[PDB]
């Protein structure tokens, strides 16, 4: 009946001055104790661009064009073949012609293309989902390119809140990656129209996401605190099963997949089960941040262009760990080299003791403790596993490991410190598997690849072990 739409509590909205703006990771660390309780927050930029998004796309790039995907409005009404077809049924557009198409579609629905009040279009979207006749909507996700100006005078484009600079920021955990990952080491452009949506979900590897709106109509977000994630999933599993949420029967599988088979469902279903939901209505010039493991969904109120990138800081490491477990449980290759990030950050902290002790913030210090704790646990397990491996006598070979991260052939967990290699190089395994029970077609000789500086890292671990707050 849609009363809920305007009784939904709104997420925190921050309005820093220029001098407080700093870089987004430092700023997030200052506001984290409050904002992280909500899962989502909004930050009004105190910096305006000099060259607006359309002028960047038309003047600072050559013949910018993009291809859309076709998104069904009611996901559960379609089988798995129709979804494939939908993805590739898009069309190539200029920025301008996509704008005009969206405006003419909007005007055909509402007799005028003028932006309508936020409450009106929110109710319109949910009533369309529930009983509308529009089948699909066109949008351009995951487009590569940026609308931040590269011009030197641009206050926004030359700031650290230019999302192309985020992943290399000093507090960005993923600054340590040597490989590129779209959406993760680089932002991506999103171009939407009326009712184009992002269904309920959590980022890969439980990363943060930060999203800037460059221009166009409002964008409504619903966010779930990270602390409610499990509850969210529990409730969704019940409501899909009672057919409170429309989908195809789950037939087990994994929540990540079942979610992909549900028609987007309104926050009232979750409110009725006492999981908190907070609303953000984002307009050009505002950033929206979602926190690790914070479920979020939303939709566009008309033509709009935004830009997003995912990231991590120290405080993310406990969440990454949980994600790695799920990745391993589902037998899926993780997105990030978790072990390698732990070890690199930890050795950086072990290397310097005076930059960190003197001026640290609480969230930064907690992230440092999370890194040190993850590192200590990793080194301990590896030490015990190596001791057992040695005593068994089933791994005669030993090689100094100078590779990057490798993927385990059985559980697909990332291996940075150590792996057990086979006689043919195609069946390496992490150190969690019983060597005696490996039946490999290449033979039975097993070689431990062990990172060259393992002793330095054990010493760093033993020293972190004794520090206050590193409690294991
Ligand atoms: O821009 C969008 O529509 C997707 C936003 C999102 O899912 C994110 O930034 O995490
Ligand atoms: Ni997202
Ligand atoms: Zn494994
Ligand atoms: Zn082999």
């Amino acid at each position: 009946d849609l009363k809920w739409t305007e009784r939904l509590p709104e997420c925190p909205v921050y309005r820093p001055t220029k001098e407080e703006f700093e870089d987004p990771l430092t700023y997030l660390q200052k506001i984290f104790p409050e904002a992280s309780k909500y899962g989502i927050c909004k930050i009004v930029s105190p910096l305006t661009a000099t060259v607006p998004a359309g002028a960047v796309l038309m003047k600072e790039k050559s013949n910018f064009k993009f291809t859309t995907r076709v998104q069904p409005l009611r996901l559960a009404e379609w089988d798995s073949d129709d979804k494939v077809t939908f993805f590739m049924s898009g069309r190539t557009y200029t920025f301008r012609d996509y704008e005009k198409m969206a405006n003419k579609v909007f005007a055909r629905r509402y007799c005028s293309g003028g932006s309508l009040p936020d409450s009106f279009l929110e109710k319109e979207f949910w009533k369309e989902i529930a009983c509308g006749k529009t089948e699909t909507v066109e949008y351009a996700c995951d487009v590569d390119g940026s609308a931040f100006s590269s011009a030197p005078g641009d206050p926004l484009g030359s700031s650290k809140w230019n999302l192309n600079k985020v992943s290399r920021l000093p507090k960005s955990t993923l600054r340590l990656l040597e490989t590129s990952i779209p959406g993760v080491t680089e932002p991506m452009l999103y171009i939407g129209m009326l009712f184009s949506m992002f269904a309920w979900h959590v980022e890969d590897h439980y990363l943060y996401s930060i999203n800037y709106q460059h221009c166009g109509a409002s964008k409504t977000w619903y966010g779930i605190p990270g602390s409610a994630a499990l509850k969210f999933e529990k409730v969704v599993k019940e409501c899909v099963y009672n057919d409170d949420i429309l989908s195809t029967n789950g037939e087990d599988g994994a929540f990540d997949v079942l979610l992909g088979k549900t028609t987007i469902f309104p926050p009232k279903t979750l409110l009725d089960h006492n999981v908190p939901v907070y609303k953000a209505v984002q307009k050009p010039g505002e950033f929206v941040v979602t926190f690790p493991r914070a479920y979020h969904a939303g939709f566009s109120h008309g033509f709009n262009c935004g830009e997003a990138v995912n990231f991590a800081m120290g405080d993310w490491f406990p969440f990454g760990a949980i994600a790695s477990c799920r990745y391993a449980h589902l037998n899926r290759v993780p997105l990030l080299p978790h072990e390698e990030l732990i070890c690199k950050e930890a050795m950086l902290l072990n290397s310097s003791s005076k930059s960190e002790n003197l001026d640290l913030t609480p969230t930064e210090l907690s992230g440092q403790r999370s890194i040190k704790t993850a590192f200590v646990h990793l080194i301990r397990f590896l030490h015990l596993a190596r001791w057992s491996l040695m005593k068994s006598g089933l791994c005669t070979g030993l090689v100094s490991n100078t590779y990057g991260t490798i993927v385990c052939s059985l559980c697909k967990r990332d291996c940075y410190l150590a792996f057990i290699n086979c006689e043919c190089y195609s069946h390496p395994v992490c150190l969690r598997h019983d060597v005696k029970k490996l039946d490999l077609p290449c033979g039975t000789t097993h070689t431990l690849y062990l990172r060259d500086n393992i002793e330095d890292m054990e010493a760093a671990a033993m020293k972190f072990e004794k520090e206050d707050g590193v409690s294991d």
